[PDB]
């Protein structure tokens, strides 16, 4: 019993970081066989930001202006290539520590997980949600772009995000492995400003599924709704439509507490309406949304 | 910028859970050296642990009983003997992964990060704190017993916790790597009530300077207050007394923000009187209570 905002183990993602430098900047790489994957951006100074032409930058810089470092060792550069917002350094050593791995492109409310690195060296892991408006609310100092985010099927690694960008209103926003942002997001220091960060509801509903698993059972009430009833109260408070695809999707959960989705449903729509009264689901005081139906399914059943 | 509940990177630990097996009892093991590290209760049936006599049940069990296995590979046990809450099983291998480590009991209000394992296999990472009521608030399901509680210092691994127990409530009981409970608990299934959980106070205020740092400040008043009168306040609420040595700890994050500790303890006496009327911080409904003063400065300054 319990249910805790859960990382995946970080190690095999440990195995990969590197540090890359160009100049003066110092960031993070990603190392996989033979290529290491960074924001293009490393060749920007602070001033180059304000609008860079990468392709004109890149003229300036050479296989050996690349410093790519894995823990106290230097990687030899021998290619590099930029591809959208990432660079590829091919080095001459593939990463022994490689694991199986998918690069994949997310979709909003799908969560993951970060490993925040500074200089090529493991900070911490915490547990992400791609946004509705395509940020992430993540925790980023400087040096830590090149950080990834990540999920684990058993022993293979789906990379889905690099860290690029912090936007002046503290969101983050960066790319897939093959370098294209999520959501409208430029690697250019300029006015760009997040849309309405709407609640994942198909997480929200799983969530209160894990609560009522894990004992908390309160805010469970004698009602039901329909999905368009439901989606009237979801709009008002800034929601995501539900559909019959998350309504499938949550079958699982549905089926393992014989509550139906629409009774959550219902239940949900009162808790938006009525607020908490100063009560507490599974420890929190909102009602979270970065679990996905997968994610609490994972949780209750152990999978390792 | 942003501010998340991050564990200690994964991997080092990772590379020391093992699986151990008592007839029919399956759980985790900690692999440092030649040892292996697991709760004494993998030697009960369920039956057992309504009142087990360790010492006597430990007589009916030889080496060749524990079936130690790392990965898909057998480790073979030459010795085992019980230290307190734990048994020690010596191998004849000795980890080749094993991190530089050390033991330590931590108090309440410290937090650090659990590998939740089942059958030896790491399955998320989670970051806990000691409550004062000496429990803790996990996620573990059956199997998960063995799963430890670390902190990292840069290479050195400390190892706090090693789970053993749910109490009827939800919450976690476990011991020190010497075996010795946290709390008055025992591993016996039996009437085991938690006492009073309150609030860590210093972690609350180490807290709100991190909101500040990262630019969540609508709670800051024009109030100041004294350690006692802010305790008369404290004790309402359930949470810990605030001592002149908290505030000393808290002194780094004073500096840094320019916020009077005493000034911070005036915010949290309004929070806690006035409630968040619906705001958030950090994006917490309520007043988060599992970093510790050195988890903030951590965190806000990038240590890897
Ligand atoms: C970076 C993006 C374009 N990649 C390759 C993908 N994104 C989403 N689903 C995917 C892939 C590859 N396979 N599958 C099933
Ligand atoms: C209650 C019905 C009529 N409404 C408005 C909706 N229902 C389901 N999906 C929707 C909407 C609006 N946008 N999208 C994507
Ligand atoms: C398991 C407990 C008794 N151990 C060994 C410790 N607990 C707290 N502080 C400690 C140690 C060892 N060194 N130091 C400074
Ligand atoms: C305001 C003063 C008089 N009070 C009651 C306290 N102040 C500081 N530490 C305390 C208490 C009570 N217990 N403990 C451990």
């Amino acid at each position: 019993s319990g249910f805790r905002k859960m990382a995946f183990p970080s190690g095999k993602v440990e195995g990969c970081m590197v540090q890359v430098t160009c100049g003066t900047t110092t960031l993070n790489g990603l190392w996989l066989d033979d290529v290491v994957y960074c924001p293009r951006h490393v060749i920007c100074t602070s001033e180059d930001m304000l609008n860079p032409n990468y392709e004109d930058l890149l003229i300036r810089k050479s296989n050996h202006n690349f410093l790519v470092q894995a823990g106290n060792v230097q990687l030899r550069v021998i290619g590099h290539s930029m591809q959208n917002c990432v660079l590829k350094l091919k080095v001459d050593t593939a990463n022994p520590k490689t694991p199986k791995y998918k690069f994949v492109r997310i979709q909003p409310g799908q969560t993951f997980s970060v490993l925040a690195c500074y200089n090529g060296s493991p900070s911490g892991v915490y547990q992400c949600a791609m946004r509705p408006n395509f940020t992430i609310k993540g925790s980023f100092l400087n040096g830590s772009c090149g950080s990834v985010g990540f999920n684990i099927d058993y022993d293979c690694v789906s990379f889905c995000y690099m860290h690029h960008m912090e936007l002046p209103t503290g969101v983050h926003a960066g790319t897939d492995l093959e370098g294209n942002f999520y959501g409208p997001f430029v690697d250019r220091q300029t006015a760009q400003a997040a849309g309405t960060d709407t609640t994942i509801t198909v997480n929200v509903l799983a969530w209160l599924y894990a609560a009522v698993i894990n004992g908390d059972r309160w805010f469970l009430n004698r009602f039901t709704t329909t999905l368009n009833d439901f989606n009237l109260v979801a709009m008002k408070y800034n929601y995501e439509p539900l559909t019959q695809d998350h309504v499938d999707i949550l079958g699982p959960l549905s089926a393992q507490t014989g509550i139906a989705v629409l009774d959550m449903c219902a239940s949900l729509k009162e808790l938006l309406q009525n607020g908490m009264n100063g009560r507490t689901i599974l420890g929190s005081a909102l009602l979270e949304d970065e679990f996905t139906p997968f994610d609490v399914v994972r949780q209750c059943s152990g999978v390792t």
